[PDB]
């Protein structure tokens, strides 16, 4: 029993991920100095990114967890009105899901909204959505690991890997 | 801006936590060899423990996330009937919540159910519940950090700390 990488074109080590997440955390801490952000994790794929990210943000903050599908499974529990909100996503593909979520959150009138996403495949972008804190921009490929699944499996791989289009 | 420990009687470093979680992961991997566990994370407090734990279990597995309160906020999404289920909890206090959850899960007839909890305060136990994979047994105190909150705050501290009864 060992963690094995797929043969896809995208591969990112736990160490590389670790270093990038720490930089993003430091960036957020700096940008939100003097404030109390409310980080909203988009389940299920972003829960590991969320876990590592928050531990790299030396600020007083709160968090929530929600589920959403393309075209809202889990609702918000804490108020976001007037809060400085930070959405934590796993990967931005077409951008549809994030687009719906941002409109949903904006309807409640938060003080501000910024987005943190571990990955982004801009060649697949169909709706322009903002990503203020991006881990890595990658080519078009189906990735998995580090929270992201492959038919519900492989969310436990400590690294990001992928399969071939075939 | 820096992570600061409270003055309570319970203090556990990120390093100590890291080492213990890795041992538990190795234990699960060994016990569940040849099987495909389904880990159910009890939100919100156990999401960091969950993130680190799964990355220390070199086995094919699936996961889900649910919310529950003393005396069921977020429901199950994946089937558990016939599955070898592992509940991932943050801390066992009176044991009431875990007791309800186990009965809930058992009603669906899983193949087996085992429990992993980062912490346990047995002096506060009112209902005997099983913990097959325990991180640390601690004295009675209100802890926070590493996913656990203090009025919704401090879930981001990379270590477990606590406050004084006063
Ligand atoms: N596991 C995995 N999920 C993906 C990938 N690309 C997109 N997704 C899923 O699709 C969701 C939204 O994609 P989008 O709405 O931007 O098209 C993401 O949050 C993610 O859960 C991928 O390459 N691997
Ligand atoms: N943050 C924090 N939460 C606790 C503590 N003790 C109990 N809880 C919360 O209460 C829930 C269940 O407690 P129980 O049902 O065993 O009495 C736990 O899952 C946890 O969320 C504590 O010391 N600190």
């Amino acid at each position: 029993g060992m963690f094995t990488p797929g043969n896809g074109p995208v591969q990112i080590s736990a160490e590389a991920i670790k270093k990038r997440v720490e930089e993003l955390g430091g960036e957020i801490a700096r940008d939100y100095q003097g404030k109390t952000p409310h980080l909203i994790c988009v389940l299920n794929g972003a829960f590991i990114f969320m876990a590592d990210l928050v531990r790299a943000i030396p600020l007083p903050l709160t968090m929530d967890f929600i589920a959403i599908s393309s075209y809202l499974l889990k609702d918000l529990r804490l108020p976001i009105h007037g809060r400085d909100v930070i959405v934590v996503e796993d990967i931005v593909d077409t951008g549809l899901t994030l687009s719906y979520l941002l409109d949903y959150l904006e309807a409640r009138k938060p003080a501000s909204v910024r987005v943190a996403a571990l990955l982004s495949k801009p060649s697949r972008r169909q709706v322009e959505v903002p990503i203020h804190y991006l881990g890595f921009e990658i080519e078009d490929a189906y990735v998995y690991g580090y929270g992201l699944d492959r038919a519900q499996f492989d969310r436990n791989l400590p690294f990001i890997t992928s399969i071939r289009p075939e």
